[PDB]
Parts: C-alpha cells; structure tokens; sequence
RNA sequence: UAAUAGCGCCGCAAUUCAUGCUGCUUGCAGCCUCUGAAUUUUGUUAAAUGAGGGUUAGUUUGACUGUAUAAAUACAGUCUUGCUUUCUGACCCUGGUAGCUGCUCACCCUGAUGCUGCUGUCAAUAGACAGGAUAGGUGCGCUCCCAGCAAUAAGGGCGCGGAUACUGCUGUAGUGGCUACUGAAUCACCCCCGAUCAAGGGGGAACCCUAAAUGGGUUGAAAGGAGAAGUCA
DNA sequence: TGACTTCTCAACCTCCTA
DNA sequence: TAGGAGGTTC
C-alpha cells in the first residue's frame, strides 16, 4: 500500500464547466445531503452504532428510489454511484462521529444506571473484589483477543464492575490489592458524561471515480493531455499538469493506449491510476462559480506500479487476494445470477493480470531492520535522531535538529515565532473574532516534510532497517516532564522561579505539532521502503540519550 | 528622560568530547584544525540572528533512453505544463472615494497578552509635506520592560435622570468590520507590447565559450498526499 | 480558529453506439 | 471492430 495522489487543474470551456457546477453543486450534493439525513435515521442506526460495519449495500438501496425523484434526477451513473459512495464514506466519517456521540451517550446513561461505586457495590452486589479480580487474572494472563472481547461484553453489576476493576488495577501481579477507585471513577466519570449528554443528547462534493476508467484519456491535437468522464463524454477538459507530475498523466494515456491496442487483453487493475476525485477548489475574487473556482483532478496513483519490477509485487497482491476471493465466493451454494457475473469477473482478473505492460526496471532495494534509526520528540529540541546498532551497542551517528533540517533551520525558528504570533492572537480573538487564519500558512507543514526527508534519507544512508517513533499518545506527558526537566535545570531547588520561568517557556516555546511529524514520516519511509515502529521515549536524558534508548528499546520490544 | 531585570533566540568565546580530526595500534592513542555534540557565557570597535503591509502560470529542484559508474553521481542524448507549498532576492507601498454597519464613552481611580512609539521638514498645536522599513528598550525580539494614552481588560468607587431587566448623560466622538469602485508594484539579468479558465512575442546588457557571428551558452534555490467528515481545546 | 481522530484511494462485463 | 456509458458488487 504507497497510494499517493497526484494534481493537475482541468481547463475547459465556460459552457462546459457551467455544465458540471449546475449538475454537481444544484443536484449532486443535494443527493448527498439528503442520503445523509435518510441514513441517519434508518431505524437500523443504533444497531449500526453498536458495530463499525455500516452494511455493504444500504447505502446503494436508499438511493434508488432516490435516482427517480424530481430533484435529483439526470446524474450521470458515476454521478449517482459518486453520490451513492459519497453518502457511505462521506456519511460514513459523519455517522462514525455520529454512534461516538450516540452511541456514547447510549453507554453513559447505562452505565450510571448500572456501574455504581464501591459502597453501593457492596450494597447491591456485594462481592468480594480481590478473590473475583484474582480469578479473572488466571483467567487471562494465564490470543488474549476473545478475552478482551469478554470484558468488552460483560454488562453485569458484579461482572463488569470486577472485569473492569481487574483490567484497571493492572491485571497482574500487584502488591497493591486495593483501589476500587477503578470503578469508582469509572461511575463518576460515567454520571459526569451522561449528564454533559442529557444536556446535549459554498464548494460541491468531489466526484469519486473508484473505476480507473471513468477517466478516458486522449491526446489533444496541439498535443496536451484531454480527459472525458464516464457519464460525461461531450465535457473535454485538458490537464494542465506541471512536469514533476506529466510522467504519471504520460502514463495514464500510454496505459490506456496500451490495454486498447490489446483488445483488452490487459487487466485495468494494474493501471498506474486507481481512481480519481475531481473537485473544486476555492478562487479569490468574484464571479460566477464556475468562473472562480478552480477545477482540479486528485489521481490516485499507485507508486508501486510505476517499475515493471513494482508491478509484479502489485501483480502478484491482487491476484492472491482476488484468489481467495473466489474461494470465498465457491464455499457458498446461493449461486445467484449476477453473483456469477462477480465470480466470472474475478477470473477474468487473473487471466488478464500475466499481461505484463512496459514499466521501467529497478532492483527494489532488501532493508534489514536490524538497523535502527532512534527519533525523538521533544520542546527544547523539535526532533532529535540516533543511528545506532542493535547487535553491537554503538551509536553510528548522531544529528540534531539543526542538522537534520540543512539551511531550514531559519525555518524553524521564524515557524516558532510564528506559532507564538498566532496562539497569542487566538487567545486575544476570545470567543468573538473575525476568523482566525489571518496570517496562517503551512510553514509548519513544510518543516514536518522538510524534517521526514532529511530522517528517511539519514536512514537510507546507514543501511537503516527501521526508524523507532514515540508513541503520539505519550506527547504529552513526554512535553510536561522535559518542561520540568528544563525548570530544575535552570533553577535547581527555587520552586517559584521553577514555576515562572515554565510559565515564560510556554509562552516562547511552544508544543510542536507531534502529529503531522510522526504522519509524515510515515509517508516517507513507507515510499522509500523503511519499516517503522513504535517504543517509549525515556522520561529524562540528554536528547541523544534519550534517542538511543529509544532506538534500543524498539528493538528489545521486537526481540519478543 | 527612560527602558532596568526576566524570558526566548542568535552569534562570540571558553571548556569538555566524538558522530569529528588525525594516526594506525584497529579499536585504542592523541587532537580540537574543519565538521558536529554537550555544557556555560558573554553581547566586542562584532559576529550571527532579525516580526510593517503587499506584487510573478517567476527561476531552481524534472521524466525517459544511452554511457561511465555497484550504486549515488557525472555526462550525453530526447522531452517539458503552468499544480500545492517553503525560502532567498528584487520591487512596490505606507492607500483614496462611496456607502452599510459593530462596539465604547456622565465622572473618577487602579491598569489589562490594551493601544500607540520611524527619519526629516513645517508647525511645534494636531496635523500636514517629503521620505520610509533601520521603526521605543537590549546583538535581536517578546505578552517582558520604558514612555505617553487608556471609555473600548477586569475590578472598585460614584453623580444625577428614568425604570425600579436595567437604561440615559454619546460626538463619527474614537476604533473596528463589510461591500463597491479605484492607487502602486504584476517581477527573478533588464526593458517594452501582450496574455492571464491562457500567449507569448519582441528588444537590450554583463559575462563565458567563441578572435568574433541576438552564433551559442550563463545572469537564486528547495519540498510534496489530497479531499471529506467528526471530536477536543 | 488550532490541535487531534476517522474514513476515502474498483473493475471487468456488458450492452450500446460509430 | 473500437470505444462510451452504465451496471453491480461484498
């Protein structure tokens, strides 16, 4: 999986753009938000709420009756089939946050009616926490997956109250056998969210085309690329790509090209595309929409595929899971008329994926992760990393922040500067402001890019097998404690100079964004081909210290 | 006149070290000369930082094929489109006229993450006019500090009216926001005519090659994953 | 508004036209 | 015969 997307404006006439603006923003969206509110209250949406399966086909079955309607009617099949999986994905995001709410707020108010705290514990079930919590321990310590599902499922007072106080006692060997503070606060808390949810109980959607041949490619007579949509065929727009992204459009037309001069003989499923949203973005100035807002295509194209030798890798993913698929499909007797056709076409997948197309060749590099790139997050130092060897206990070499991010090192300290620009102007904004971006930029994004390269490339040099991150839910506790750490470095036992001068380096210094880092570099090494784990950045050390006990401690984590 | 102090940065040291340097002794010995790391420690007659607002489908970072090359990388060949960004320059500016609106003010007192703070010129009024990013303070900034103002922080006091949730003492008066039209730059060696849902076309200069031929070349660089939804703050 | 989180990332078989 | 548009599916 390196799914990466590429972007190219589309230039076309007036009238044909005013043709998609009409057809997307007055009848396409509308489908959308009416799909939206339909599925929200399908009877069926609690029990959705309880699973993370939304079903394969509801989505599909409210919108046929909808494709008729007055109002949403003359989508083109993609059009409607877009929509349709817009309301599913789309809607699917919306009702994920909607059953965290709902279903949320469907817990709380059975939790405080049932989880109660020690004393009522023993009022109303009365039983002793230390013998079932013991119990329940050999009963899983001793796949531990169906006995975590278990403790998901049990409801009971008695059950759930002493699963759960096992679970959050430390389910192990404790000296400690006390705290039924676990469930104690498990209640309140429960009292606290169930009563916060008593009391609370101009640009159109993109056009997905999961099909890589929606797309039809052609070349212009002045020689630009062109492209018509399934659907749409009498609406021309011409890729107005820039040379670091013609190669794959190049490609597009050239994959096209070459499965038509086969007879289709060649699997469209090792396109180089694999689909693409065409949206609007947003124009400054005037206009009518069309006019001002710029239509743009985002081809979702497969990295791997670009090689012969990737291919083969692709090639050789597809036509194991589709394989299995039609196992799947064989064990079954229903033998339905148009699941033969998805059985038939399953098939002809696999004849016509050992048709290999031209792609260029490249000995796709072996990385043994034995090797292990350490990184590590912090205030004082943005990033910090640690090349060190696990077999031996050397470091191979260090680099810091001013090292990693060669001649972006002004960068970083004007993206500081105007980090605490901003978050002062937030906290000024109060609760009635103008918006807020007003001179925002993605200069921290540039640096989070600026920095994943320098650490990938740092990795490819030594050989790296795999780069260690911190876990980002420790970002904040890590944050806190080198805060500290840096107040009893400066004044050492004076408590109110410790606490002022915090207070002066929050104000400076602010949290990075240990996020979009850690998602960046994910990117990055996932494309070039580096393994990334996870371990525990140490609590205190110097930042390369602490980057090399990271690094190690990934690998003794992995030696289990 | 004053900006003390604090806090963050950035050098500049100084020391210690290797991820260096050096040496083979090949994992030890030195060394700090570069490169870093880690301190601390100054703010030099200075090193490096450096935050008023804007302007380019700017340039550079590119694809394929071949060669050298294990690769990188180099070189040659062929192609080239303008996307979304981060810089570095260069340049422009310090806006006007119209409307529509928001807030805040009886009067005190403290003083906010409050506002203001440039150079001349003429006043010395409170404003012009010229300049103009060097712009109060420190090497450089700050919500810190200084100076004025402070009704537009919050709190306290407290006069008269009307009401008996709260009002009035309020002038465009001061500061905001919005829209519409206008002012300048509209760029990447420079100049001119043009495109800007598309368009480039010319004309110079320096330099290099070449004696010399708009003969050719050259006249800043980098990075990509985008949409949608929800949650928290 | 910032930050976080989730999700998204077909494909050959038809029938139709030229 | 060679595209264009629709169809359907866990």
């Amino acid at each position: 999986a390196s799914q990466i997307t590429i972007q190219a404006r589309l230039i076309s006439f007036e009238s044909n753009r005013q043709q998609l603006w009409k057809l997307m923003a007055d009848l396409n969206t509308p489908l959308i938000n009416e799909l939206l509110c339909q599925l929200g209250q399908h009877p069926d949406f609690e029990k959705w709420q309880q699973k993370g399966k939304l079903p394969s086909t509801v989505v599909s079955q409210l919108c046929q009756p909808l494709k008729t309607d007055p109002r949403f009617a003359g989508q083109p099949s993609r059009l409607y089939m877009s929509a349709i999986h817009i309301v599913d994905y789309i809607y699917k995001s919306w009702l994920a946050i909607q059953k965290r709410l709902q279903q949320q707020l469907d817990g709380k108010t059975r939790w405080l009616e049932m989880l109660n705290s020690d004393a009522e514990l023993v009022e109303l079930s009365g039983d002793t926490l230390e013998a079932i919590r013991v119990k329940a321990a050999e009963i899983l310590a001793i796949l531990s997956k169906t006995l975590f599902d278990a403790y998901q499922e049990t409801e009971d007072i008695k059950s759930r109250s002493a699963i759960s106080y096992l679970l959050k006692n430390g389910c192990k060997l404790t000296d400690k056998e006390e705290d039924s503070e676990k469930f104690a606060k498990r209640r309140r808390q429960v009292e606290i969210q169930i009563q916060r949810l008593t009391e609370k109980l101009s640009l159109p959607f993109p056009l997905v085309f999961e099909t890589n041949e929606d797309m039809v490619w052609s070349k212009n007579q002045k020689g630009r690329l062109c492209v018509h949509f399934n659907g749409l065929s009498d609406l021309i727009f011409e890729v107005y790509c820039g040379n670091r992204q013609l190669h794959w459009f190049q490609r597009f037309l050239e994959d096209q090209q070459t499965k038509r001069k086969s007879k289709n003989q060649h699997s469209s499923g090792l396109f180089t595309l694999r689909n693409g949203h065409l949206v609007w973005l947003e124009g400054e100035g005037k206009g009518e929409p069309w006019n001002l807002h710029h239509l743009t295509l985002y081809c979702c194209v497969d990295n791997r595929l670009w090689t012969e030798e990737g291919t083969e890798i692709v090639r050789q993913e597809k036509a194991d899971e589709i394989t299995k698929f039609i196992t799947n499909m064989k064990k079954k007797s229903d033998l339905s008329d148009t699941q033969q056709a998805l059985i038939q076409r399953k098939q002809s997948t696999l004849t016509r994926i050992n048709n290999s197309f031209e792609r260029p060749s490249q000995p796709l590099y072996q990385g043994q992760s034995h090797i292990l790139v350490g990184v590590s997050l912090g205030l004082e130092k943005p990033a910090t990393v640690a090349v060190v060897d696990a077999i031996a206990n050397k470091v191979l070499a260090y680099r810091s922040i001013k090292q990693l991010l060669g001649d972006n090192y002004e960068l970083l300290n004007r993206q500081r500067r105007q980090q605490q620009y901003l978050s002062h102007e937030r906290h000024k904004a109060q609760k009635n402001f103008s918006p807020n971006q007003f001179g925002a930029s993605e200069l921290g994004q540039h640096i989070d890019r600026l920095l994943a390269k320098a650490i990938v490339a740092l990795a490819r040099t030594y050989k790296a097998g795999s780069i260690v991150l911190p876990k980002l839910g420790d970002m904040r506790e890590v944050v806190q404690s080198e805060i500290q750490a840096i107040a009893e470095q400066k004044f050492p036992g004076y408590i109110e100079g410790q606490q002022k001068y915090a207070k002066q380096y929050r104000v400076n210094v602010h949290r990075w964004s240990y996020g979009r880092l850690i998602q960046s570099i994910q990117s990055k090494a996932a494309q070039t081909g580096i393994v990334i784990e996870e371990g525990k950045q140490p609590i205190r050390g110097s930042p390369h210290d602490k980057a090399k006990e990271l690094a190690l401690s990934a690998y003794n984590l992995r030696l289990t």
